[PDB]
């Protein structure tokens, strides 16, 4: 459109941004290649986050191409080294989408962009961990080729004082541990140990759940399915139409953990937030010390604020896995729930609720406070599997 190209791309630039970014996608999925590149270069020279926008979508729809991935691997290199929040992520997220676009230059790069981040292990460490963990995620084959230098430089480079870079390490973490375990655990062991031995606390906890919840996936399915929340008979038409080591050192994670949650109790929130979201997991792979170390410190956060979600699901997967010995702090739970009520956050409180009940008569007298506390899809979806689960 030359001109009115120009136009949209100067308003886009300057939701609304969103419905452009649409439009164009729309647009170039029924689409000159030079002005298409001049454009793409206006954008990108001047506002970064429209033209990563524009980048992305013309490389998803129109096709890789040599020439495109030619031209456009000068910009995504320059974009790397020097950025803004935000703006990083997107680009992260524009480089997973060429990675996973699925050309010849696609093995350079990626081995490129992870010879990059292992030559770094703060805008480097940060786009490097998003690199790396896009790569792992798409591309497991190209990320396996390199294994003990990134451990060896994660294991280093994690312990650093930083925020944002442990949690893209962990989750960097937990996809190469289950790479290898669907295919270093002494290493990893290791090292978590040594970090063990407050900033120095949640990053161990991490890495030995890790293990505990690779090992045991019956904790983790229930968490996964609740943060998401025909038949073979009927004739087809007659005209078809056209178409071991996470076990032994399992204990010694628990053992760690036990004593990690009791000491950070109320150290340096984020510490908290990690101790409750990652104590049920362990108590479900191996429930009396380690129940009450775990219940302590979950009694403790459920009356605070600000992690009451977090808290009350840790306190659902432990009702499930812990079904005889929960019982006895059943009563506390239940005041708990039935003080945060009145003042209806409480959608995750119904969904605990269901998590206790995947029961007793006394549910029928406590149904009147729930349904008085008004209508949610959680509520909703919580009384229909209620109904019918019991």
């Amino acid at each position: 459109s030359n001109v009115s190209v120009l136009q949209q791309f100067a308003s886009g630039l300057k939701r609304a941004k969103a419905a452009k970014e649409l439009q164009h996608y729309v647009t170039m999925e029924l689409r000159s290649t030079r002005f298409y590149d001049q454009l793409n270069h206006h954008i990108f020279e001047l506002e970064r986050k429209g033209g990563i926008l524009a980048i992305a979508s013309l490389i998803g729809v129109e096709g890789g191409n040599a020439t495109r991935i030619g031209r456009f691997a000068n910009y995504l290199r320059n974009l790397l080294p020097s950025n803004d929040p935000v703006v990083m992520e997107m680009a992260s997220k524009a480089i997973g989408r060429l990675a996973m676009a699925g050309d010849t230059f696609t093995a350079e790069y990626v081995e490129f962009e992870v010879k990059r981040a292992l030559e770094w292990l703060e805008g480097r460490r940060h786009a490097a961990v998003l690199v790396l963990r896009e790569l792992a995620i798409s591309v497991p084959t190209f990320f396996f080729q390199q294994v003990q230098p990134f451990f060896d430089n994660i294991f280093v480079a994690v312990w650093d004082p930083k925020q944002a870079i442990r949690e893209g390490a962990v989750a960097a973490l937990r996809a190469c541990l289950i790479l290898t375990t669907q295919r270093w655990y002494r290493h990893t062991f290791e090292e978590a140990e040594k970090g063990f031995d407050d900033d120095r606390i949640h990053g161990a906890l991490l890495i030995l759940n890790e293990l505990v919840r690779i090992s045991s996936m019956e904790g983790e399915r229930l968490r996964e399915e609740m943060e998401e929340i025909m038949g073979f008979g009927t004739k087809p038409r007659h005209i078809t139409p056209f178409t071991l080591v996470e076990s032994r050192c399992c204990r010694d994670l628990m053992e760690e953990k036990f004593d990690q949650v009791c000491q950070w109790v109320l150290k340096c929130s984020l510490i908290q937030m990690t101790i409750l979201n990652l104590l049920p997991r362990l108590a479900a792979f191996r429930p009396t010390q380690y129940l009450q170390d775990t219940m302590n410190h979950v009694l403790s956060c459920v009356k605070k604020e600000k992690e009451r979600t977090a808290a009350f699901q840790a306190l659902g997967l432990l009702s499930v896995a812990v079904r005889s010995e929960f019982k006895v702090y059943l009563p506390r739970v239940l005041d708990i729930i039935r003080a945060a009520l009145p003042p209806k956050v409480d959608a995750t409180v119904f969904t605990c609720i269901s998590m206790l009940a995947r029961i007793q008569q006394d549910i029928k007298e406590l149904l009147e406070p729930m349904l008085a506390v008004g209508l949610s899809p959680a509520l909703t979806a919580v009384l229909y599997d209620l109904s019918r689960q019991i």
